[PDB]
């Protein structure tokens, strides 16, 4: 009876095994664009992904992760609300069974078709496992996906998904360039929050970009063909792997832009 996204193990159950689910700095949240405060003290984000080394793609039974080599400062995020250098370790997505839902973060209650998370950890803690125990240990870049035109830079990801259909499968995935997933503008909202899957630790500085990227109906259809289950256990399509919005409680969302 492991956690997941179904009727009987889904987000409304998670608190029984992970009491921090009802904590004071849980994610995701709804971003109220009229209540977000412009903070002109926020620096622009610095994304240096020109030396990124992707290694592998895998289906971990709740999403697919593309993993990067994080043994040196090769793909890093700096600037913005962050002190220090945060290394990219993996990215993944959350998506829906239909185009009108899928994202974790919402903007004035609007859901997008999917949400990309680029996960980075604070190099001062030395590894990822130590970073998740600290309040400033991780920085996640969140990017919304809407359905429209195809994103060429995602097609390489879509094409290998057939080879990792079921839980526990992996495949070599070298020379993928994550710069092909970024929108044009780097304006962002930021707030302190949590992992959105168990263990839901409150170690994340969230940076959510204002500008969505567009993907095609056909691209996102291919995400929906993946499986939560292992080979060949009964087929359960990996859809709606998103956590609903949580109470903002005592936090302020800040914007880098007016
Ligand atoms: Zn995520």
């Amino acid at each position: 009876h492991h956690w997941g996204y179904g009727k009987h193990n889904g987000p409304e159950h998670w608190h029984k095994d992970f009491p921090i689910a009802k904590g004071e700095r849980q994610s995701p949240v709804d971003i109220d664009t009229h209540t977000a405060k412009y903070d002109p003290s926020l620096k622009p984000l610095s994304v240096s992904y020109d030396q990124a080394t992707s290694l592998r793609i895998l289906n971990n039974g709740h999403a697919f992760n593309v993993e990067f080599d994080d043994s040196q400062d090769k793909a890093v995020l700096k600037g913005g609300p962050l002190d220090g250098t945060y290394r990219l370790i993996q990215f993944h997505f959350h998506w829906g069974s239909l185009d009108g839902q899928g994202s974790e973060h919402t903007v004035d209650k609007k859901k997008y078709a999917a949400e990309l998370h680029l996960v980075h950890w604070n190099t001062k803690y030395g590894d990822f496992g130590k970073a998740v125990q600290q309040p400033d240990g991780l920085a996640v870049l969140g990017i919304f996906l809407k359905v429209g035109s195809a994103k060429p830079g995602l097609q390489k990801v879509v094409d290998v998904l057939d080879s990792i259909k079921t839980k526990g499968k992996s495949a070599d995935f070298t020379n993928f360039d994550p710069r092909g997933l970024l929108p044009e503008s780097l304006d962002y909202w930021t707030y302190p929050g949590s992992l959105t899957t168990p263990p839901l630790l409150e170690c994340v500085t969230w940076i959510v970009l204002k500008e969505p990227i567009s993907v095609s109906s056909e691209q996102v259809l291919k995400f929906r063909k993946l499986n939560f289950n292992g080979e060949g256990e009964p087929e359960e399509l990996m859809v709606d792997n998103w956590r609903p919005a949580q109470p903002l409680k005592n936090r302020q969302i800040k914007a880098s832009f007016k």
